[PDB]
DNA sequence: GGAAGCGAAAGTGTCGCAACCCGAGAGAGGAACGATCTCGGGTTGCGACACTTTCGCAACCCTTAATACGTTC
RNA sequence: UAGUCGGGUGAUUAGCCAGACUCUAACUUAUUGAACGUAUU
């Protein structure tokens, strides 16, 4: 499958079992690399599940997830693949995740000599709208502390 | 292909909390014996979470290269 | 309208001017090796 999205607004529509939870599910695995590699230095961003994600009657038993971004005509590309191979199979399938670190590793080092505005990944799933009560006391982390606005932003809640 | 670190993903054990049960006990009433509510353990079920295992990113570039200037693989 | 092509100007990778295109739809890449162009020769 491949998807042409908009730069301002995309809306995937369709029946029930169609596959768009599973494309945001793909872009939000993709985003989780950037997101990872903006906090730590080399971090490890999600990866495809070896149980669910790969198609179940594919003949090759793994799965590819490639992406394009845009980031100005200085970067007009910047591939990422995000792959896994089915469980019990003997060849594995590497990702290419490169490009997508050089682009955070970029985002972080300059806004460590000087503050620069930072993008903002965030993936709203059918996980939200759990109850909520404030049982949050505790909850170790700072969330005054800048890089906190990237904790759990890919969650789905 | 894959050091060395490290973290994601998934599976499994564990451990504390709630919920209930069950015997002991002081003693309500009203004229005695012991109702009824509570104290102290004890058991079980359950679910959140810690712990455990596996995978995968990608150093280096091996003895072993050539060195007019430019694109391309 | 975008986006793309690029003839001119421009101390010139920028800015501007004229013109043109539109299959749902470029993202310019790699040496010393191979071939191509060029120079010595
Ligand atoms: N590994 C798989 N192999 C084959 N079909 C799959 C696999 N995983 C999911 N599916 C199918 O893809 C669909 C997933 O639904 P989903 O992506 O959430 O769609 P939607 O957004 O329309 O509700 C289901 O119809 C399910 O049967």
């Amino acid at each position: 499958l491949e998807i042409k999205l908009e730069e301002d607004l995309t809306v995937i529509i369709g029946n029930n079992g169609k596959g768009k939870t599973s494309i945001l599910y793909a872009i939000a695995k993709t985003l989780s690399w950037f997101v990872a590699n903006i906090l730590k230095e080399g971090g490890s961003g999600q990866r495809l599940s070896e149980m669910t994600d790969i198609k179940n009657d594919a003949e090759d038993r793994y799965s590819d997830v490639s992406s394009t971004f845009f980031f100005g005509k200085g970067l007009k590309s910047v591939p990422i693949r995000l792959s896994r191979s089915a469980l019990g199979t003997a060849e594995r399938r590497d990702s290419e995740v490169k490009p997508a670190k050089d682009l955070a590793d970029i985002w972080r080092v300059i806004n460590e000599v000087n503050t620069i505005n930072l993008p903002t990944f965030a993936l709203y799933n059918v996980e939200r709208s759990q109850p909520f009560n404030r049982n949050i006391k505790d909850n170790t982390g700072r969330r005054e502390e800048r890089f906190d606005a990237y904790s759990q932003t890919l969650g789905g809640a």
